[PDB]
DNA sequence: AAAAAAAAAAAA
């Protein structure tokens, strides 16, 4: 057992990691240094007969249904192949903007063909990481050595890896690694603060709440006006969510917190810029510590580069101040997460992962349906607790396994097919498609793409 | 040991 890397990317044929189908992975396994181990691989995933992929997404990945379907295996098998790679012991799995978009798409693969939807991120010594905000942190805090696109800095990695002489999902996941190996060379001491504060627990002791202690956080949420940079203060802990931190952002308007009550506030902090009108928008963020955030303490952005990035310490510096001295505006901004009305989700049962955590019980049941031959399911003396898992269950068969499903489960699955093929869903894909056509009239490459989508729907609800 | 869905923020 060494310690490696495994850098990967998924294309997918929609953005919703629970509703949307994954098309494609691809990763590759390196040392701790970034030497290649072993063999890239890159295969696809064939998608069940119940989803037409988004048309969208697939203009952008040039990859058909009809592709998927001819190269690709049962997303039973997809998950499988993906889940051996992820537990391999001592692995740290990492990509680019992978925390908020393919760790989701990984989590939902897991949980709708039952693999632990988190287990490959922490279990045997194995954890995650993310180089999107590593390259947004080098260049707001440490730029030297490094060359940074703009027009406002880019964080393409295309645009990144011309800007520094270097040379499609396995393209992206080369373009990461000779980023990291980048960053990693200029500013290895910036590159391992932020790979060990990686982990959770040295993410969580920075904050300091009674005191309110100002850190420096870089997000894509502060947009690149300002390098996605500010100087930040925790305010409280979630209220519901133990991984977050509430925290203000020293740089923006702090009025709205002295002045407005919980529920005004709650609105305000969900309105739409352009619909704020006259009215400050509400300081305040979540970090996420379980998601990778980047947090230093508060000098570690420079003075030369607060001035470059043209944020105001002393702005910054006054909020705090009022602030620490106005304890009433804790109490506001958890109300704000405390008071919501809370979050049903909808009685699809691929929405439903984060309903709750499995029981050991459960798990044990999960690990014999895996263990059992598809055609062996039925006869499958079992008791879940969990309502999702019969209802995960009788999709998982029906997608994967069809030539297993007895007459009333074909009955049931076919009129599934006809609730999700309505005539007003094949409608608004259409008109989808035909607006899209006419946009890119002129374009061979995706008129062809757009005429694949049409005939794949005509075949698959025909 | 593991989590939080959407709203909004941003970038794509």
């Amino acid at each position: 057992q060494q310690s490696t890397f495994l850098f990967h990317d998924y294309e997918t044929f929609g953005t919703h990691p629970a509703l949307d189908r994954p098309a494609q992975f691809a990763a590759i396994r390196t040392d701790s240094e970034f030497n290649v181990i072993g063999e890239p691989e890159v295969f696809y995933c064939k998608p069940a007969d119940d989803y037409l992929p988004q048309p969208g997404a697939v203009l952008i990945t040039g990859i058909t249904p009809q592709e998927a379907r001819a190269k690709g295996e049962n997303e039973a098998a997809f998950a499988a192949r993906i889940h051996s790679l992820f537990t391999v012991p001592k692995t740290c799995i990492l990509g680019y903007n992978n925390v908020r978009f393919d760790d989701e798409v990984t989590r939902n693969i897991f949980y709708r063909n039952f693999y632990d939807p988190y287990a490959w991120s922490w279990q045997h010594d194995n954890s995650r990481w993310d180089l999107l905000d590593v390259m947004r942190a080098c260049y707001a805090l440490r730029p030297e050595g490094i060359n940074w696109p703009e027009n406002l800095p880019s964080f393409r990695l295309e645009h990144l890896t011309k800007a520094n002489g270097i040379e499609d999902a396995m393209a992206d996941v080369y373009a990461t690694i000779a980023m990291a190996k980048l960053v990693k060379t200029r500013q290895p001491r910036l590159f391992d603060y932020l790979f060990t504060h990686r982990n959770k627990h040295k993410l969580m002791a920075l904050i300091d709440v009674p005191q309110m202690k100002p850190l420096v956080h870089v997000s894509g949420m502060f947009g690149a006006w300002r390098g996605n940079t500010s100087w930040v203060a925790p305010l409280a802990w979630h209220p519901e969510n133990r991984n977050a931190v509430i925290m203000v952002d020293l740089a923006g308007d702090i009025s709205p917190l002295l002045e407005l009550d919980s529920d005004t506030l709650r609105e305000r902090l969900y309105t739409a810029k352009t619909d704020l009108g006259d009215n400050a928008a509400v300081p305040v963020k979540l970090v996420h510590i379980n998601k990778c955030p980047v947090l230093a303490q508060a000098n570690t952005l420079r003075p030369e580069d607060a001035d470059r990035l043209g944020i105001n310490r002393q702005h910054c510096l006054d909020n705090l101040k009022i602030l620490r001295e106005n304890p009433q505006v804790r109490e506001k901004v958890v109300a704000i997460f405390a008071e919501a009305e809370p979050f049903t989700p909808s009685d699809n049962v691929d929405a439903q992962l984060y309903n709750g955590f499995f029981s050991d019980a459960d798990r044990a049941a999960m690990k014999i349906v895996l263990e059992t031959e598809p055609r062996n399911l039925p006869a499958l003396d079992i008791t879940f607790v969990d309502k999702r898992i019969e209802k995960l269950l009788f999709n998982y068969r029906a997608r994967n396994f069809p030539g297993t499903l007895d007459y009333a489960e074909q009955q049931r699955w076919l009129e599934h097919r006809r609730q999700v093929f309505t005539p007003e869903f094949l409608q608004g894909y259409a008109d989808e498609l035909q607006m899209l056509v006419q946009q890119y009239a002129d374009d061979k490459e995706k008129v062809a793409l757009l005429k694949a989508l049409w005939q794949y729907a005509d075949e698959i609800v025909h």
